[PDB]
């Protein structure tokens, strides 16, 4: 089925109660007195397809005599996507598109518009007209350093972006400086100050510590149980998580040092990775970042290096770099049975362009990270309503039938995304990167793991094409999907739905199970939070609808690999675990981890 | 008496076990490995007359022919008035020259150091080399501007400065702020990400923070530090002239408090806010009152630039990214038979005024604006200490007009022969670049102190007429508080009285830790009976005075006061008298009795409002 048939099944489906109020609540402009520039997602739907497709000013291939209609026909499908919410950007996208801008050039009819209306779209875009969820910043081991990295938390969390960074460079507490005054307090007294000043611009943030770092374990209780409520607190791993398991199973040590300074320590692995499955499972605290794994499949690595990810762990970022993201709601791609991949690969198409369009006509506060992204305009293409798809499909998440699925899917979608970079690349320009990157100075180099579809032979194709052409340096990502997918009206990112009735009713139970058997229960439902034991209800419908916590640690961290091997940046997932859960299923989940393809893990125990 | 006589009867006088401490602790250079490079205060006295006598490179009056005997002469008068303790200058001073420099350099013979030595030492003097104790930032109206200011905060807090701000630009809580219908969280909110910075940028081994009277969360200011800001000194500031604000405070008057970049505006009694400041000064010590309009009353070169703020203890009134380098005279070693020895005294300004002049040179600062500030108005700060324990010895109490016109005598001298030599320096080496704008050049009769209390004034007048033409420096005197640098001297602090004439510091002498060591004023103890001192000794140590003690001539418990046997119109007086005399400011607390209400803390405030005092610092007795 063709994308614009699609879009007509969609584009007049209104936003519920819940999506019209927290649009109203934060997305919708105001003029500066508080009332309404836009009164309904339409109206933020043309403003931001009219934003983007300004960048279209900016291609070569395009000729005076021709870029006002080309640029036209990108708004109206940018608009039409976007209106139908079929694909919808990072929130900063809706926030910040169109800020500096004449309000009459942003809400014009698209036939009214002139190349000269573009234009002044183009140029009239303030400081704030930032556009990107994530960010990374270095942290160099010195006060000066130390501190205008404080600045740049500032600066980026004004204009509206998470950031993350590695504190690694920080010599431990102790350490000798070369001064009067003494010894380096050490990478986590500085965090504080971090904290101190986000709480101060905020009236959500990364630190990462690797895991030999000399203060590694004071890191590890850094958040127990001074504080860093502003912060997720990941431990890095730079080293191959082949490395690390060996290690463990061998039940090795590991040497704690840092260059800059003469703190040496041998503590046992094991020891180490209890330390933080007991954090974890009291609070969900420290996650892991297995930084290496990354590293691994990072095109501009060693001459660049992801130490860090952005807040929420799904893009792995080299210093300054920034990235843009945009998700599918798979759940209105279903059709018949079967997921429409016709109409799917028109829209990653679409939604490449788009994400790629972002970085023209986004504004960022610091030099270092518009010449980031410039030179590899790296993009974070990803899916959200996973979940209530395999509702439509008749799918239990905890399944092998779910995962497999999952990774087909994601594979498809991979394949076409990079198919688009390519011709980008031949349309555009190539990201500046190109030439010193494994696409070009390596042979089937893939920046994913494989392994688990029958696109791989076709992808493992495309890779090869884009030594010639290639636009972006990777471009998919699972994101949290916070607030996206409630604009949406789907579930987010890939999880599963975390509740089907929450008065604080899933759309798909409510067709697929016979109401009145529905009135009746929905009651129980609401209290136990899961159909599982409530009694008559047709076992076929217990077994699909699924919620996060009738789905045991290893079905989610397996979906996590499935969409992982397809999937260039990283991926948000939470790793549940039942109330009951103990300090030894979190390890055995670290140790899985560490032997399926994941990037990172996130756990939380229910009730912690 | 010579200054040279003067200087040998105190040059191998050693410091005592107490300053010998403090000296081990924090003064003596340790190297790379944590072995002690120096052993003796005269070690460090070598290293800081070697470095600060460099900058006599520089000098653009020395022949090629003369240089290394002319160097090797200031670096030996140096070394002199410092082995002797005759002049010490601000501990960073004494922390940091010579970092970066060759150790073999900074101890060896004199004999042996040739021309390019002395070049060498000038070149390698590194990152750290930053020997100012005082600095002012300014903190803009903006996100990056407050964060460039933290980043200044911790760098010079990390070399050894102490730094202050005026946060009155940045526009009130709840304000409008551009393009979000977000709203402004105000100063006092960043003061507390400032108070973090430098919580863990001086952790293990301080600041100021100023609003104005005018700004509309004055009152939240006022009790930031209520039961934190724990590492700010606050004071209140008065940009306005102090007359329009005791007079507005006679006639029961409003105060308007409004911002230029916000809508919010308000009005509030004067009174109730000067009521609201005193409670809290009487309960915790802050905050103090800062005459910034008095400030900028006598400073040359306002308005072209302006004094906003002051650094942590207040002494130094300084424009933006402006730092100053102190150092102080002890005025105890010039007693001379019941007179200040003023002969050997003139020399020692001469000579301390060039140092610190030479401190400049030699300086190395964190921050571009700051050096650049700096060498356009070469601000010194060069006071005295030991002034209490001169008292005792002359036989005068601090709670006097005996006392009180003394120091301003004193202070008249000292600050004559400061500026004559700005004059001759000026003349010798150039004028500070901005001589041109200031007030000594564009105002006949301009001075940057009131006077009105010594035999000296008009001798001031004709110097200060005559550096229309030839001027080193901007200004050139204070009065710090000097809390280490009296320590190491063995004598009391900047011009305050003595909090105590005896107590304990228990020895810790380790290996088999105990030993209580009992210490009594060295003045005390020469002019006091031994068979009295004997007996009362104990009750001193109990009851903290003389006062209300059996048996002590009553001459000895009127001259041996303590700050609280001074009241506090006595206190503020004095503070009076020295700054009538002093072109920065002054470090000086006015002690309370326990007993003291918050009207009394009024009284205080609006006597200061009366005499020239350029700030107030008030500490009532059991508060904190
Ligand atoms: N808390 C605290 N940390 C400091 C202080 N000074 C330096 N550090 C820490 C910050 C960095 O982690 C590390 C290095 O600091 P800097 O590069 O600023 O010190 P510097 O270049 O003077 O000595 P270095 O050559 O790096 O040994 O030591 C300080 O005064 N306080
Ligand atoms: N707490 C907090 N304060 C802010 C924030 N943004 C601005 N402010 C305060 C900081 C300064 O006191 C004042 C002005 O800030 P900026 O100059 O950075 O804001 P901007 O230039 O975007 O707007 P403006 O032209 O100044 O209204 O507002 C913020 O995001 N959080
Ligand atoms: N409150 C926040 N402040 C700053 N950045 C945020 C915030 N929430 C999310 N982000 C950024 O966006 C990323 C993913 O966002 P989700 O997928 O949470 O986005 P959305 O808000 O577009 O639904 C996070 O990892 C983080 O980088
Ligand atoms: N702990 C400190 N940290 C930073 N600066 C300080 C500190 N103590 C004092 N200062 C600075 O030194 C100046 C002089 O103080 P004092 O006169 O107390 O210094 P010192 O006796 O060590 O030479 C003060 O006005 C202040 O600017
Ligand atoms: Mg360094
Ligand atoms: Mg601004």
């Amino acid at each position: 089925m063709k994308l614009s048939d699609l879009i007509s099944r969609w584009i007049d489906v209104e936003p519920s109660k819940n999506a019209q109020i927290i649009l109203r609540d934060r997305y919708f402009m105001k003029d500066l007195d508080g009332n309404y520039l836009e009164t309904k997602w339409e109206d933020v739907a043309r403003r931001v397809a009219r934003v983007v497709a300004t960048a279209e000013l900016l291609n070569p291939s395009y000729k005076k005599n021709e870029k006002l209609d080309r640029i036209k026909e990108w708004e109206d499908i940018f608009f039409r996507v976007l209106k139908a919410r079929l694909f919808i950007p990072n929130s900063p996208t809706l926030f910040n598109a169109g800020l500096g801008v004449k309000h009459d050039l942003l809400w014009k009819p698209i036939d009214q518009m002139t190349l000269e209306d573009y234009e002044e779209i183009y140029r009239s875009r303030n400081h704030l007209h930032m556009l990107s969820a994530c960010f990374v910043v270095p942290v160099g081991d010195s006060i000066e350093e130390i501190f205008e990295a404080v600045k740049e938390y500032a600066l980026i969390t004004k204009v509206g972006g998470g950031v993350g960074s590695n504190f690694s460079e920080l010599r431990p507490k102790g350490s000798f400086v070369a001064g009067t005054h003494g010894k380096a307090s050490g990478p986590v007294s500085f965090m504080h100050v971090f904290n101190s000043a986000i709480s101060v611009v905020k009236q959500a943030l990364m630190g990462i510590l690797n895991i030999n770092h000399p203060d590694i374990e004071e890191f590890i209780d850094a958040k127990k149980e001074a504080v860093l409520n502003f912060f997720n607190l990941s431990v890095g791993f730079p080293m191959d998580k082949k490395e690390i398991l060996k290690l463990y199973e061998e039940d090795g040590e590991l040497e704690l040092s840092h260059p800059r300074s003469t703190i040496r320590k041998k503590v046992k692995i094991r020891e180490l990775f209890r330390k933080i499955a007991t954090n974890a499972w009291k609070s969900g605290d420290p996650g892991l970042a297995f930084l290496g794994e990354m590293n691994k499949y990072y095109p501009l690595y060693p001459h660049r290096k992801i130490n860090s990810t952005n807040p929420c762990g799904e893009i792995g970022l080299s210093d300054y770099e920034a990235c843009n993201l945009g998700s599918i709601d798979v759940a209105k791609f279903y059709n018949n049975g079967f997921v429409d991949l016709e109409a799917l690969q028109e829209l990653v198409q679409i939604a490449v362009r788009f994400l790629d369009n972002v970085i023209d006509v986004n504004v960022f506060p610091i030099d270092k990270i518009t010449k980031a992204v410039k030179e590899s305009r790296r993009l974070g293409l990803g899916i959200m309503g996973f979940a209530d798809l395999l509702y439509k499909l008749e799918i239990p998440y905890n399944s092998q039938e779910a995962r497999d699925f999952a990774a087909n899917l994601m594979a498809f979608i991979a394949l076409h995304a990079h198919r688009t970079s390519y011709e980008l690349g031949k349309e555009k320009g190539n990201f500046p990167l190109l030439e010193i990157s494994r696409y070009r100075t390596e042979d089937n180099f893939v920046p994913f793991a494989m392994g688990m579809s029958n696109y791989d032979d076709e992808i493992r194709e495309v890779m090869k094409m884009t030594k010639e052409f290639r636009r972006n340096v990777a471009l998919l990502t699972i994101a949290p999907t916070g607030s996206i997918s409630n604009i949406a009206d789907t579930s987010s990112g890939l999880e599963p739905n975390f509740l089907l009735a929450y008065t604080r009713v899933n759309q798909v139970l409510r067709e697929k199970l016979n109401p009145e058997i529905l009135k009746r229960i929905e009651k129980e439902l609401i209290e136990k939070g899961s159909l599982k034991d409530i009694p008559d209800v047709p076992e076929k419908i217990k077994k699909v609808f699924v919620v996060a916590l009738d789905i045991d640690p290893m079905d989610h961290l397996l979906m996590q690999d499935a969409f992982q091997r397809y999937v260039d940046n990283n991926i948000s997932k939470t790793i549940n675990m039942p109330q009951s859960a103990t300090v030894d299923d979190v390890l055995n989940v670290y140790l899985e981890a560490l032997r399926t393809n994941v990037r990172g893990i996130t756990v939380y125990r229910d009730g912690s």
